[PDB]
């Protein structure tokens, strides 16, 4: 076991290789799976695997009723190795929380599980399965953070949190993790900015952040950083908008696009220079299908022109949360960081005429061999049995 | 594989940072789950576990039936990862037993597991799984062990267990053991002194109990004893009383209170100097919520005064047994022992219109970082299809 | 891994302390639980686990149905670590069997599971999972083995077989296998004799079986042989009659006891010079109850006094199958070879009104500290809702 | 871990031993048991697996609903160890697939999943579990692969795969793949040949394919390959035909059979110098019943006598797919390849009155002892609660 460097850069890629598919909510009609929502994958030198928080519930029974609420004592986040539905018989404990992360630095795995109240939520971290640290609300109002992987870099790991109003401006630090104990801080100097649920990578022995404007931004606002919390910080520039919702694409702002900016969706995109990787909803008003979209000047230029769109989800069908994951040279043996993506698909309410909440996941990953468009859906038929 | 030292000292804290929470009987709703009871955690140097008596029935099902009894020929000692739901399928056959302690000596697990009748009870003990010992009863009435983990100091293993009335003066024995081979025992001199389910802990390269007394006293009394079973006794003088029921906080005794002292809950509490970390019910009369009180003077002073309270479970939520387990340093990499401590949350019968009994469990360890309190309850809601 | 010598002597036990209760079918009347019968523990040096014949259907289902049957082609031979319920979930595929053995020589597992038509059955023999020899019927008369544990001694595992009428005498033979491979075989020279369902031990670097004579014995037939197959036979003399159905204890013969001889049980008993532990149900007439008999001189002396009885399961409730099985010092550390036992609880038909045949397992190991003997019943509420 | 050196010859066979069976089906009426087709086995130098496409579904749920479609965006290549149940408590999960093959190349596990719609379908390679890489379809007409285990020989994987109708000439293309990485690959030139659902096996270090003519052959084509896919093919030309449908048996052709020659069942053969093991369905019209025919001189013979039969699956019974698999010297310790076999048998539609269909497994390894022929069918009784 070694820490992992964190060293290459990001590998081009020419389309998305399917990677995997759960079919929870489909297999949970019956038999015995968790109430979850916020998946993310993250992998270790050895393995991958489904983290989520689930409700404290199982699918298609009483104590899934009112799962659209997002935080009650009863969430924990569990793991399960990837494609595999998340089920208390294969299922690993990881923390009690209703936001989260994780990652692994190459020696142990670190988890970061939020509870604490609303008025005073407390980040748990964890090191190998052991609490190693504590951070406590310094806003009162829902401590919050990725809902996907931490980024590790020469035996340190990397987050952001969210403490405020997610109506207005609220207060986002950074964190330097080593072995699940904070090491340092850093206080924001963002105004006007929003930042909620990044989704955060490493490349080139620094990390990368795109995450979700819930405020006033439709683009997605963006925070790169070196191993210190020195930082900087944008937004995606590309008239291709990757929030939800959004207004239809055209000119662009290196700002917040105050057009439906409003509220929002996890997401993530990957800078490759001027250009960027987006994954985003095809509806540009509820969490619709799925498209991957490369813009080769989007990271920099405010126009709509992109170059390749991939299919992902069909535009009918449900999806929800997005976000990004890595596989590291040191599980692959390639040498370069492989970018890849997860996406959520929420069945139930809010959309659907059902008691519950819940999601499937797909994931993909970057390869620059054929690749091509499809639609892969949740495809369960709700109502069920319960409702 | 080295033993566990067990020389350090414990770790002082501030607060109670939330470790685990399983849902066990609410994913029980349809899921397959043991009933159970008696839940307790212990760890290993490589990871931790929770242990519990089944009834060997599951929850919804026809067989959890009468399951308020305590004993029976259908009761076994398992175990399963800490967090996960104890199920058939995930987890680890332990013992036939309706009452049980367990831990580990830092190379493999011991396990005591107490069956044989009222009339004549015959304690199991197990070393990595296989029969190492047996100890019959002496006093024909219900020979009874700790219900948490036993204590681990340079390859001995330390534990108490009850023989006699509940109703009465019974009789205590410590017991040395190494290898899961009972190395020598003494009888404690302890008139109107009682003693059942004692949360044990190691510290200092000797280890110290908290118990229950079911026959007089409100406040909890205590045992310490050395390598050799050289004992010490005595009673938690706090006017924090910690035994449930008890009466309303006023100024304690260095004996047993007498108001209120008949029955009692399993519990714990920890020992620093003069001060006490007591872990107690919510309400006076049934087991409700659960807080821990910070008495910087609780354990010689008989005064109502403390410094910290911190809340665990909302006082309108069902509570039970609670007790404590230490992670080592041998497996914490820290340089002191860490206090942390487990609730059971108990639903069904007696409180509840239910046919059967059963818990689901919390736990809770020692920070000096930022807390809070909140209520982590069990949250399931009763009754169940089959009532 | 070294493989076991088997040279040490049987130890000298004074009770039976309980290891292992499965309650599989109460468990089973909700959750997931293989319909299973013949049920037999073997251990390994790192662990031991419950062997069982499937009929290939889950209790309280349809296809259930009919379990009366012994043999069909859905039964299949699997395994699960002791104490725990063989599930889908849990279990190891072993060989697709109706008839079987197992045993671990201290490198790896030796399975044997019969199938082919009672006209021509083959038996499969597998060494780690893989299959290495096959052995198929020579009588054309159901071919049949164990139902028990096999014996190794370095390096070699020995066992026997029947072929032909349970009605009348049939051929026995005695195997020596080596790493899943028949290395000798011999034909016994056993007329008016019978054997069947043999509980097999290693006892002194020699092998010794008790069995079963379905055609015309109500004590127990045994064999003992060395590593070449050199084999001498006989029957327990005692009149502490082993096998069911029998007649009441009364002066017994060293020949087979015409009275009550057919049909019978598999069973087992530990020989020691010129004494024996029986065990045996606690009617005469059907499988009820159980007890362990020490009868210092019952091994060749016909009288009907014995000086230890240890209660087992009551005798108003359902038993069946018991066998021998031991745990090697290679295991346990000690210097001698620890006798143990299993007991088959069977329920449903042919004694109660189901559609259905299955059964719950419980074990002891043999101490010299105190034991108590109680009663560890099945406990299901028969009937269930199939049934 | 050494790589599978793949140089030995195939050992010749006497008969076939039954070394698994699962009951899915069967176990699957109330448990929780995947949806399935197209299983097929394949073992490392350590263990023997079922891999298998799933649907994403369960037994007797709703979701099962029309799954006699073979390709949906839900299907899911899962494996589980052999005998077990395709359950989600059990199985690994491997890709996203509806078309797939898997061998193990003596290191690490290689998979080919194929996704990408009917238009365009992609191949997922897997080794290890990571994306290592892709292959896009060339005709744009159900790119598809063996749905049996690929053969490994030096550190080369080596497979077939078939894009176009199914209803006339398509293309076939083999490839060489190292480490999940495709090396190269070469076009057929075959004319008037079809070939689908190859089940191949290495021999002598050179691998050898046995397929399915869909378009007009109702005899198997086969096709060999040395290391650099330097090729020949032709057909098996025994009277004794392989497919299903067919004729009667009669008179051969070393080329395509026409009479009966459309459509087929996915299913191998074992070449011997002149000779060959045929196994294929009892009836001529539909997959009933299975039996393994020993032809001496009918690989290039066009003669119906063959010497020996076994019976593997009664006339009257369902049946399905089967394919070839192998167990290496590596993993047995033999000095030669071990031909062993699985067998599909698919219950559900399109045969019976049924909403869903899917499959049960059975296998046989290859033997020179004794060995019988008997029916080991599914022996579910359908329809089910679902219908
Ligand atoms: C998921 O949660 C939903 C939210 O709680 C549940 O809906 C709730 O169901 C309860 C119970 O039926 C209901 O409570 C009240 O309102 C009822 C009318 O809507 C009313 O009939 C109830 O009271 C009457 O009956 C009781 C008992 O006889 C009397 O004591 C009362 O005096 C009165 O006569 C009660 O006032 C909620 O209204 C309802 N909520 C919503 C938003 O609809 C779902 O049932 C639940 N689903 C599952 C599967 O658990
Ligand atoms: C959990 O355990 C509880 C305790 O055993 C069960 O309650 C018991 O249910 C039984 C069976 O119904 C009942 O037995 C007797 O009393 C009945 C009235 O209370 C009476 O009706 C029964 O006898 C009558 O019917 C039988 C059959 O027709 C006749 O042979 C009799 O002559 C008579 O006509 C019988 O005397 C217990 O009373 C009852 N116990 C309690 C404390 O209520 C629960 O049913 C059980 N729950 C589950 C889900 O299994
Ligand atoms: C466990 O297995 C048992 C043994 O098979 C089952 O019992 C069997 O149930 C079948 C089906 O009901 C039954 O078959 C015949 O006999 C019936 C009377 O006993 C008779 O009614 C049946 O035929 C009639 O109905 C059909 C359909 O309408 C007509 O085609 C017929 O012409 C006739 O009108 C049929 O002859 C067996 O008798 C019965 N066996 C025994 C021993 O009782 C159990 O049902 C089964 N349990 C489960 C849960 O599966
Ligand atoms: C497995 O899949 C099968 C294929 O989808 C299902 O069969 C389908 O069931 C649906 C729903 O019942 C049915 O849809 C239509 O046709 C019905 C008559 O066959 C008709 O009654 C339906 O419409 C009527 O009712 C609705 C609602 O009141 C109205 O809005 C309509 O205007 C009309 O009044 C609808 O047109 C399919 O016909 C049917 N397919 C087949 C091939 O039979 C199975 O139900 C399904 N099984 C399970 C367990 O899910
Ligand atoms: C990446 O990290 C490794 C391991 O510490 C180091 O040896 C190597 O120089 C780094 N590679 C590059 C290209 O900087
Ligand atoms: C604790 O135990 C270790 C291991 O035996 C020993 O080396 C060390 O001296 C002890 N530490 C203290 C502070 O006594
Ligand atoms: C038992 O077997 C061991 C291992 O082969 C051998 O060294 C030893 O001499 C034997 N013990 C006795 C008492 O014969
Ligand atoms: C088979 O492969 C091994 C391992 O590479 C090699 O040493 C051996 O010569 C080969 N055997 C034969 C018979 O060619
Ligand atoms: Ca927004
Ligand atoms: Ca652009
Ligand atoms: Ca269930
Ligand atoms: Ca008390
Ligand atoms: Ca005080
Ligand atoms: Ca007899
Ligand atoms: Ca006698
Ligand atoms: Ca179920
Ligand atoms: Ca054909
Ligand atoms: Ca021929």
């Amino acid at each position: 076991s070694v820490k992992l460097a964190g060293n290459s850069s990001l590998c081009p890629v020419s389309g998305w290789a399917i990677y995997s598919k759960d079919n929870s909510v489909r297999i949970g009609s019956k038999g015995d799976v968790f109430v979850i929502r916020e998946p993310f994958i993250s992998c270790s030198p050895l393995e991958c695997r489904t983290f989520f928080l689930t409700q404290g519930a199982l699918l298609n029974d009483k104590h899934s009723n009112g799962t659209i609420k997002d935080r009650s004592p009863y969430r924990t986040l569990m793991s399960c190795p990837i494609g595999e539905v998340p089920s208390p018989y294969n299922s690993r404990f990881e923390s009690v929380a209703w936001s989260a992360s994780a990652c692994h630095d190459g020696i142990n795995w670190l988890t970061i599980g939020i509870s604490g109240p609303d008025s005073g939520a407390v980040a748990v971290l964890k090191y190998n399965g052991i609490i190693t640290d504590t951070i406590k609300s310094w806003r009162n109002n829902i401590l919050r953070t990725q809902e996907s992987e931490c980024a590790c870099v020469n035996g340190s790991c990397f987050t952001i949190m969210t403490d405020g109003p997610s109506d207005g401006q609220a207060s986002y630090k950074i964190f330097r993790i080593e072995k699940g104990k904070i090491i340092k801080s850093v206080e924001m100097k963002a105004p006007n900015y929003h930042y909620e649920e990044c989704s955060c990578y490493p490349d080139s022995s620094e990390i990368t952040c795109v995450c979700r404007d819930n405020w006033h931004g439709s683009n997605r606002p963006w925070v790169s950083f070196n191993q210190n919390l020195e930082y900087q910080m944008g937004y995606i520039c590309s008239g291709v908008f990757g929030d939800n919702p959004r207004p239809n694409d055209k000119t662009g702002s290196c700002g917040p696009v105050s057009s439906n900016g409003a509220n929002g969706v996890k997401g993530f995109s990957f800078k490759y220079g001027n250009g960027v990787w987006i994954g985003r909803t095809k509806s540009i008003s509820s969490r619709k299908g799925f498209e991957m979209i490369w813009d080769p000047n989007g990271w920099t230029g405010t126009d709509n022109k992109f170059s390749i769109k991939q299919d992902i989800v069909g535009i009918n069908e449900w999806s929800g949360y997005s976000g990004s994951f890595v596989q590291h040279p040191e599980l692959t043996g390639l040498d370069c960081i492989r970018p890849c993506f997860w996406v959520e698909l929420i069945r139930g309410r809010p959309e659907e005429n059902t008691i519950w909440t819940s999601g499937s996941s797909i994931s993909f990953c970057g390869v620059n061999s054929d690749t091509v468009g499809w639609s892969w859906p949740d495809g369960a038929e709700l109502p069920f049995t319960i409702d």
